[PDB]
C-alpha cells in the first residue's frame, strides 16, 4: 500500500497516482504516516457516495479515523465543532452560523465584497511597483479573504492588518512550530476578548449573534463561541488566498483566456467555476470511518475502517469532465457538480461567499491592472510543498 498523502506531480499539478487509480483501481488501500491503512476513493461518483452516506462518520474519536499527520491525532482530542460532527449535532451547531453564508445573504454582501477588493487594489496601485515587483499574495490575495472573514466575524477595522499577518503565520510553511502555535493561541485569545465584549454590547457581526442567540440562552458556552468563530476563520482562509494566487498564475499560463477575461469580465463566474475544479485547494477534508460495513465499487469497507475521498481526483474524472486536465474557462459543464467545496451535508458553509470573493477578484483585478504580469518566469513560481494542498507561497507581479 503506498504512502498517502501523495505528492503533487509538480507545482500546479495533482498527484500522478490519481489518474492511474481512476483507470485501474479506483477504490484502494493506502498507508498513513502511522502505518495504519485507509481506503482511497478516486472516482467522482464514489466521492459523492462517501460524502453523503449515513453509514459513514466524521467523528474523530472513532477508531480507524484517517488522521494524516501526527498533529491531526493531537487535535482529535479536543471538543469537536461542527466540522467533525455527524447528524443531528452537525446541523444543530452549523445552523447557528449559516445565516451569513446563504446565497441571498452573500448576494446582499456583494457591494461590501467589491469595496474591499477595490480598496486593496487602490492601495496596491498607490504602493506601486516603480522600484520593482511586489508580492501579489501579501498585497492582495492574503488581505482580501482575511479582511472579509474578520470583518464578518466582528473584528474592528483597525485590527485587521495585524490579525491578518498573525493568521498567516499560523499556516506559513516558514513558521517554526513555536511561531505557529503562538500565533494560533494569540488569535484564540483575541477572539475570547471579542466574545466578552459582544456579550456586554452586541454589534452586527457573527460573534454577537453567537453571543445573543446561543451563549446567553445557555445553548453553548463562551468557549464554544470562540471555537466556532475560530473554525470559521481558519477553515477556509488559506484556501482562498491560494485560489486567488493560483488563478492569477493560471491566467498567465493560458494567455488567450486571460485575453478573453479582460475583454469580458462577465466571464468571471465561469472562470471561477473552472478554477475551483482544476485547482482543488482543499483536497484532504472528505474523510470518514465506516460505522458499519459498506460496499463501495468492487470493495467492501468494513466497520471501523477509514476512508479518504479525493475531491481533487473527482474533479479530474474523465467520465464526468471531458478533457479534465485541460483548463477551459469556456467548459461545457455536465450535470454533476464539481467538488471543489465538497459535497453533502458538510459541503463548505462558505461556498457561495468564496465564489463571490473569487468572482469579484477576477472581474476587477485586470480592469484595475490590465497589464498585470507575473514578474518571474512561470516556471519559477514558488508553490506549496508538493506533499501538501496545492497553493502558492508568494507571487511577484508588476502592473
Ligand atoms: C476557495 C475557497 C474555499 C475552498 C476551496 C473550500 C473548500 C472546502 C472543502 C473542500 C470543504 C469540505 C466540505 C466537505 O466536508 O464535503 C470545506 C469545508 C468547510 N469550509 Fe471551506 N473552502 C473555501 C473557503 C471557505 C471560507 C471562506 C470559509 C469560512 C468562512 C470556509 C469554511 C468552511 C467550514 C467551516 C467548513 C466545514 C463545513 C462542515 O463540515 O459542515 N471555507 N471547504
Amino acid at each position: 500500500a503506498p504512502s498517502f498523502p501523495f505528492s503533487r506531480a509538480s507545482g500546479p499539478e495533482p498527484p500522478a497516482e490519481f489518474a492511474k487509480l481512476r483507470a485501474t483501481n479506483p477504490v484502494s488501500q493506502v498507508k498513513l504516516f502511522d502505518g495504519s491503512l485507509a481506503w482511497l476513493v478516486t472516482k467522482h461518483k464514489d466521492v459523492c457516495f462517501v460524502a453523503t452516506s449515513e453509514k459513514l462518520s466524521k467523528v474523530r474519536t472513532r477508531q480507524g479515523f484517517p488522521e494524516l499527520s501526527a498533529s491531526g491525532k493531537q487535535a482529535a482530542k479536543a471538543k469537536p465543532t461542527f466540522v467533525d460532527m455527524d447528524p443531528p449535532e452537525h446541523m444543530h451547531q452549523r445552523s447557528m452560523v449559516e445565516p451569513t453564508f446563504t446565497p441571498e445573504a452573500v448576494k446582499n454582501l456583494q457591494p461590501y465584497i467589491q469595496r474591499t477588493v477595490d480598496d486593496l487594489l487602490e492601495q496596491m496601485k498607490q504602493k506601486g511597483c516603480a522600484n520593482g515587483p511586489v508580492d501579489l499574495v501579501k498585497e492582495f490575495a492574503l488581505p482580501v479573504p482575511s479582511y472579509i472573514i474578520y470583518t464578518l466575524l466582528g473584528v474592528p477595522f483597525n485590527d485587521l492588518e495585524y490579525l491578518t499577518q498573525q493568521n498567516a503565520i499560523r499556516t506559513n510553511g516558514s513558521s517554526t512550530a513555536r511561531e505557529a502555535s503562538a500565533a494560533n493561541q494569540e488569535l484564540l485569545d483575541y477572539l475570547a476578548i471579542l466574545v466578552e465584549q459582544r456579550l456586554v454590547e452586541p454589534k452586527d457581526d457573527i460573534i454577537s449573534k453567537l453571543c445573543t442567540e446561543q451563549v446567553k440562552p445557555g445553548n453553548i458556552d463562551k468557549s464554544d463561541a470562540v471555537q466556532i468563530a475560530f473554525l470559521l476563520l481558519v477553515a477556509g482562509n488559506a484556501a482562498m488566498v491560494n485560489m486567488i494566487a493560483l488563478g492569477v498564475a493560471t491566467l498567465a499560463q493560458h494567455p488567450d483566456q486571460l485575453a478573453q477575461l479582460k475583454a469580458n469580465p462577465s466571464l468571471a463566474p465561469q472562470f471561477v467555476e473552472e478554477l475551483c475544479r482544476y485547482h482543488t485547494a482543499s483536497a484532504l477534508a472528505i474523510k470518514r470511518t465506516a460505522k458499519e460495513d459498506v460496499m463501495i465499487g468492487d470493495k467492501l469497507v468494513r466497520a471501523n475502517e477509514g476512508i479518504i475521498a479525493s475531491n481533487q481526483s473527482a474533479n479530474r474524472d474523465e467520465e464526468v469532465f471531458e478533457n479534465p486536465d485541460e483548463f477551459n474557462m469556456n467548459r461545457k459543464w455536465p450535470p454533476q457538480d464539481p467538488l471543489g467545496f465538497g459535497f453533502g451535508d458538510h459541503r463548505c458553509i462558505a461556498e457561495h461567499l468564496a465564489k463571490a470573493e473569487l468572482t469579484t477578484v477576477f472581474s476587477t483585478l485586470y480592469q484595475k491592472f490590465p497589464d498585470l504580469k507575473v514578474a518571474v518566469p512561470l516556471g519559477k513560481i514558488n508553490y506549496t510543498p508538493l506533499n501538501r494542498d496545492v497553493g502558492i507561497v508568494d507571487l511577484p507581479v508588476i502592473f
